[PDB]
């Protein structure tokens, strides 16, 4: 009898997925770390040399967290003293190593506690943010030029995002954008002066006598938002003038009438930048296209070049308006937008014409535009086999839109249905990354003939390991509700028997534009539950889920906590009808949005679920941030949508938790979904006399991802599920 | 078959203890509220009259929290808009009703948000504190005189205590002391300028969008403490034109050399006040005796009237140096102090003589001095039958100390072994309050020949109800450890069978000077556990416990988390060897100090306990307040006691929790034992990979006493204990 995949296997990572993370440094060369040596690979032939020997920084005196080679290959940026902040933000120390001289640079050093640093895209200029101000070094050993003087901790942010712009808009800490050859540096400035603070305790090591109060500018739904300004400085003039002018590009009049956001910055050419702005009511966006005027040194945005993107059924974009991809000359661009049918497709614009031309169409969606050459556009879509949860690379001929080639579809169709891609600098080569339904497979290809060059990593080591393990299987399929297909997946125990009744766990996220049913291979908690505990772990994509058109995605518009919640309940009813599910043993669990949905389902009075686990749930939309919440809910005012805000809380359903077993879990240092949200759930439950299980995680944030806490939470949850299902 | 005492009975107060709370107004009369009417009773005959009808305030408009009748019976102070702060502190609104003209005073009213108010001991003057300043009204309808002008929230406290003085020194919010005829008002001023703040979140009602941060000046062990000054003002020479002059009485030079406390204020006569000061190192205290100088208007404390009280084995006093009881002329006084054997007895002092004379002696302790006449001193002691957990009233003839008469011992020896007493103004009458081992019994007596006048309340209604319930019994006994007896109690199930094996729960407090084994009748959680669940609930008084001399009490000096923890394990080990205890089912629980000891026990590696519950435990002495902690521990500095502070933490024992079941519970708004303490426990257990059970109570303090939270906590603990013991 082969062993099963156990909780320890999962928690100790005994069965390891191999990756192949390369970094393109030119059109035909990439860097790859092998045995802590940095190797440089010729893409065409596969041969390598040592770029930087593992022993180079033995006497550095610090553990190096990451590195970054300048585009011209002359310098390497060494990152150490890494200190995490939020999802993307952190601070660090930096040294620069001169690759030609083979010397560490010791003068005019990047200061300690630096917030962000980046090379120019050409050469070896550096821009960094320190104490909320921007600085530029033209040469690594020379003095910095200060760009901004207004930086103020928790108040003014120059070239870095505040909490909400980092999480909800840019998915980055950085708010700086070099122009393509590095002449200009564009940046955003955020003003949080009147933004209210979330305040919570951080306990730290036990040696800390008094807990620390962490205070973060965080706008909750309907609260005062940060304001934003945009500037461009000419870095080439820095060594010529005492104090180079940052030229402001003001938002259009249509944004200035009320609260708004900067949502996209994309350079088109050396002297043309595009900016997208979004109204606080997130169904109206404007793209300005701005040209440098040589004789005035100003930036002007012609109204003839201004592009409106709006929605009548929901918000604009999946999570924000999509980025443009400009042709080399900067006179036209490609952009994913929702078509007349509500499906997201590639539209082609001339910069000074308002109507675009759709170059793709159909009842499927383009996920992203990956590369653009003079002859071809490359994109990922879920077109293949009508499967919204698959992903493949396509190539469309720019001079003939009827010529569309799927580059990945038929490579290994049994093993590989979910792809991402990595193109070299001028798209001469691409790495394909297959992530499922079989073991991940990494391969290299030449764009000139789309021929496979070689297999990079095929995970044969893991395959060999998994032969001696009773592994679960995955079913991906659909049910039909109101003449619409809704997709689900099931992690099924080994030797699955259709004539037996299995306990079922519903794994839920269900946020807007989410997808929990897909072709990705995962080794996770569900793997253990199916493999060792013989539990079916199911997930379902109902109304509000993504990549299936706006009719489904915008169904929850202004109504979170309704259809996406009901559809999970209905999914569980449908899984019962299938005949291999023990109706007396159906559980539900989720993290984040999934914790909200789980709690809403457990408080619905449906009778379907015996028990459930919510980890770091939202409990009331007014507690969550403005940008995310208002996108789907509008404003919590009597004029707008307050009634539904107040109607969609977990707390109002407290009495119904008498029918279920509930485990509530939250990290105390969660800056994202505040511990407040679960403090309010537990209080409401105490107030109606409902017994439940609770667990706080001291100083853990939204990820509860520290090594010991991760192991602890999954161990705690396993006991709870096993208890609920009467499993020994 | 009759019912048992259930969890619902405990939580819903089905079986109510009747009380008889009287208020002496003279040597011959008392007030007693009956049916919301206030009656006045003649003590000699038992006849009464209505003092104030219930319906007098029918149209008042506010719900009245409490009342306070002026000593002359002319006025009644009406308390409403009560808002709790800490254990003793609150604010309220106040109105004064004139009892003779049957009218609310509407002029010059006491302000809203008043922090403290008190009648003078004679007549009807008022002193109140509002916004941290002291005010005086000579007549209820006249303008107040402002006494102090320095009051400042969280910084300067006039006539009220700060957090630590309220909790640990005075057990009161008031820091005001009227002289016996109301001429003078003495008061303390506290300065918290450099005291660090504990900060924690308060979530409030669901409607509060952002949690509030509560900030309280709170000195943890070793931190900067509040400073204190003491003043006396003449309320007979106040002026509308001139600001009042307060005369400062400075601490003795022996105190001024370093950090110190004011720990007692007691008026001796109309013109003589005593104060006791205590060093931050709490084994040295000094009493000053100060006389008013009529020609100079100053208060002089003659060095010849200083009395030093120190300890070579521990700290001074049980929780602080004891209060003196001055004779009529104030030329001599009686004070409980530790004798040369280390037993607390009454010493007789002359004001200007160094040596006092002990008037009581033996291997038992005086609990308190209760009344004093020229012929007798009346006191409570645990002398009778050599039982440290019994209490009886005695009088001692002041002219012949060999003549000691027990006044309560033989009244009802089977029902009544635990008394407290309330004397009338000149000790002409006394009320005895028996609280166990039988049902509470309240009686009135006259001092002249100790006649038992009448039974006030015998709880015969409860007795009749309890006849149809299967009530548990209590065993009080002792075990021997190193030739010393230590007492324990067991709450035994109904129909106890010493040939059956019962699970056992060890209920623990074990703080210094605590007593958990006594003759008191209680209806609590243990009653339910024994009556319904057939669990023996044991408590044990080991080293560090009170009322048995300093050899026992001071055993844990500088050494908390040692002998008192060991002695609980040893008691349980001994119980586990008794024929009627199931050694496979022994549990431990406690709250506060008992939560600390429970955790230290479960982390001891003893193997004796299967499971345990800690509620709001201390986890590290450096997190608790200075006044309590340093009393027993000294300072957490390398030159003093840091090493033991560091080795007496719960966190260091985390690994030893692997073999026990542990439930950790804490209120998030605990201002006393900060949530921090439990937050650090859970983190330590997570860090070593130990699974446990947790519950936080949102916005609950140290008492977890809100109605809903109280029902929830005991419900949750009941399930935990029953699960642990395999009980259905
Ligand atoms: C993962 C998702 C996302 N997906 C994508 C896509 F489509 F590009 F893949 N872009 N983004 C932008 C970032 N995303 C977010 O949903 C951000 C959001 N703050 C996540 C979140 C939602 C919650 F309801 C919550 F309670 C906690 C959270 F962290
Ligand atoms: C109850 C006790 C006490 N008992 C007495 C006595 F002897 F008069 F009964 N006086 N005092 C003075 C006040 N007392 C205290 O112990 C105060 C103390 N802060 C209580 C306490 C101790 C802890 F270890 C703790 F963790 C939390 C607490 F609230
Ligand atoms: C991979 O091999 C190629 C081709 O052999 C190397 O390119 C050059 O090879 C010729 C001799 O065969 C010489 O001109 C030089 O020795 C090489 N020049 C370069 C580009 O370095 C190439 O070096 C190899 N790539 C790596 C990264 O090792
Ligand atoms: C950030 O925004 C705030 C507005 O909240 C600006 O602060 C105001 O500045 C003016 C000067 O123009 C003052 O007269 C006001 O008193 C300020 N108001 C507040 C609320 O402080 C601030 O100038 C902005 N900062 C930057 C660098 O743009
Ligand atoms: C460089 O130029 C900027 C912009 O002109 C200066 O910033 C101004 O500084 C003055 C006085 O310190 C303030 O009154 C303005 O409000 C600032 N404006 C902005 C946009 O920040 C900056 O101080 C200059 N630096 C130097 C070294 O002269
Ligand atoms: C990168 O692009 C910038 C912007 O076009 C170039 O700067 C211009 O250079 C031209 C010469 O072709 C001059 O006419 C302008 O005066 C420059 N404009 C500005 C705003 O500086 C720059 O030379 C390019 N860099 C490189 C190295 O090619
Ligand atoms: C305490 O509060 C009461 C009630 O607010 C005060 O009496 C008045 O109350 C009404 C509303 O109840 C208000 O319109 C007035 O502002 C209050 N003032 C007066 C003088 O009528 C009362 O004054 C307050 N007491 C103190 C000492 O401020
Ligand atoms: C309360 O005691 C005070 C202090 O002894 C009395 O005040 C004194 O009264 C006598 C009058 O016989 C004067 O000689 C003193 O000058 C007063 N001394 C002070 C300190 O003011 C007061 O008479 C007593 N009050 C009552 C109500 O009995
Ligand atoms: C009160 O207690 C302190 C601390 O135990 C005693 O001061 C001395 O301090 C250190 C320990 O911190 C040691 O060197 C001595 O053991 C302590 N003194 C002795 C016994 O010599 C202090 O003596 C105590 N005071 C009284 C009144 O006994
Ligand atoms: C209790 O009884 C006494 C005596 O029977 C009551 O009578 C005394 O006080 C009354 C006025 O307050 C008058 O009736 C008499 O002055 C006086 N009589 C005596 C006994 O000398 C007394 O009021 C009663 N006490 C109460 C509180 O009602
Ligand atoms: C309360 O105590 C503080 C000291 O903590 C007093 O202010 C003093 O301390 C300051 C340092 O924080 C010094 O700068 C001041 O010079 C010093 N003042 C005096 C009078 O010495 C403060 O006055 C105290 N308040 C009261 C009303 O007693
Ligand atoms: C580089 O150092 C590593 C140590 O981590 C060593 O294992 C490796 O063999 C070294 N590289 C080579 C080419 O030997
Ligand atoms: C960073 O901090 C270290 C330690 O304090 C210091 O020695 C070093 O000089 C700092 N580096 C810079 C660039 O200031
Ligand atoms: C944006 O949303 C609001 C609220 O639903 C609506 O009233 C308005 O018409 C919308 N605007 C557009 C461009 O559809
Ligand atoms: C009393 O003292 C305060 C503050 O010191 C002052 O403002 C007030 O005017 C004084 N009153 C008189 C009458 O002296
Ligand atoms: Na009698």
């Amino acid at each position: 009898t082969r062993k099963t995949y156990t909780l320890t296997d999962y928690l100790k990572n005994t069965y390891r997925l191999k990756l192949y993370s390369l970094r393109w440094i030119s059109d035909h060369e990439y860097l790859y770390k092998q045995e802590n040596n940095i190797l440089v690979f010729n893409a065409e032939y596969g041969n390598s040399s040592v770029f930087l020997e593992n022993s180079t920084f033995d006497e550095f005196g610090h553990s190096i967290n990451d590195y970054s080679i300048s585009p011209d290959g002359q310098f390497i940026l060494l990152e150490y003293n890494y200190v995490k902040q939020w999802r993307h933000s952190y601070t660090a120390s930096y040294d620069i190593y001169d690759l030609n001289k083979r010397q560490l640079i010791t003068e005019e050093r990047i200061p300690n506690n630096t917030q962000w640093v980046t090379w120019s895209p050409v050469g070896h200029k550096l821009a960094y943010v320190w104490n909320n101000d921007i600085y530029v070094k033209i040469e690594p050993n020379l003095p910095s030029y200060r760009i901004t003087w207004t930086g103020k901790e928790d108040i003014i942010y120059n070239g870095i995002t505040d909490w909400v712009y980092e999480e909800e808009v840019f998915s980055a800490y950085s708010a700086l954008w070099w122009s393509p050859n590095g002449t200009f540096l564009a940046y955003a400035q955020f003003n949080d002066t009147e933004v209210p603070l979330i305040e919570y305790s951080f306990y730290s090591d036990e040696s800390l006598q008094y807990p620390k109060t962490v205070r973060v500018p965080y706008p909750k739904a309907g609260a005062v938002n940060p304001t934003v300004k945009f500037f461009v400085v000419n870095t080439d003039s820095l060594s010529s003038v005492t104090n180079a002018t940052s030229i402001q590009i003001t938002a259009p009049a249509s944004m200035l009438i009320g609260d708004h956001y900067l949502c996209d910055v994309t350079w088109a050419t050396q002297e043309r930048i595009s900016l997208q702005w979004l109204r606080r009511i997130q169904n109206y966006s404007v793209m300005d296209i701005c040209d440098y005027d040589e004789s005035s040194g100003r930036w002007n945005c012609l109204v003839a070049r201004q592009h409106i993107e709006m929605s009548t059924t929901g918000w604009v974009g999946r999570f924000r308006p999509s980025e443009p991809h400009f042709t080399l000359d900067g006179n036209s661009f490609y952009k994913i937008i929702s078509n007349e049918e509500g499906y997201r497709h590639i539209c082609y614009f001339q910069i000074d014409k308002k109507d675009c031309t759709f170059i793709t169409k159909g009842t499927w969606e383009v996920i992203g535009i990956e590369a653009l050459t003079s002859d071809y556009l490359y994109y990922i879509s879920n077109e293949y086999k009508g499967m919204p949860g698959g992903r493949n690379l396509y190539k469309i001929q720019l001079s003939d839109y009827t010529k569309v080639t799927c580059l990945s579809c038929e490579l290994n169709p049994e093993r590989c249905q979910y792809y991402s891609v990595s193109f070299s600098k001028e798209a001469k080569y691409y790495q394909l990354r297959c992530s499922g339904p079989g073991l991940p497979l990494y391969t290299l290809h030449s764009s000139v003939n789309d021929k496979g060059l070689r297999v990079l990593e095929d995970n044969s080591a893991l395959d060999k390991m998994l032969q001696n393990v009773q592994m679960p299987s995955k079913k991906l399929d659909f049910i039909i509700l109101n003449e619409t297909k809704f997709w689900y997946q099931m992690i099924l125990p080994p030797h699955f028997d259709k004539s037996k009744k299995y306990p079922l766990l519903l794994d839920v996220y269900a946020g807007p534009c989410s997808q929990k049913a897909d072709t990705v291979f995962r080794l996770n908690w569900a793997t253990y539950l199916a493999s060792t505990e013989n539990i079916i772990v199911a997930s379902f994509d109902g109304r509000g889920s993504g990549y299936q058109g706006d009719k489904i995605m915008h169904a929850i518009n202004r109504r979170l906590g309704t259809f996406e919640v009901e559809d999970q309940i209905e999914a569980a009813r449908q899984f019962s009808k299938m005949g291999f599910v023990d109706n007396k043993r159906i559980a539900i669990w989720g993290w984040s949005y999934g914790g909200y949905v789980t709690s809403m389902v457990l408080g619905s009075g449906s009778g379907v679920f015996k028990c459930g686990i919510a980890v770091a749930p939202v409990s009331r939309w007014e507690y969550y941030d403005s940008v995310y919440t208002e996108r789907y809910m509008g404003l919590p005012t009597p004029e707008d949508n307050l009634d539904h805000y107040r109607n969609s809380t977990v707390m109002s359903r407290a009495e119904n938790f008498k029918q279920v077993e509930y485990l509530l879990i939250h990290g105390t240092a969660d800056d994202n979904v505040h511990f407040q949200q679960s403090a309010q759930i537990s209080k409401a439950l105490v107030d109606v006399g409902v017994d439940f299980q609770a667990m706080w995680y001291t100083d853990e944030d939204h990820g509860i991802a520290s090594s010991t806490a991760h192991q602890h939470i999954y161990t705690h949850m396993s006991h709870f599920i096993k208890q609920c299902f009467s499993l020994p």
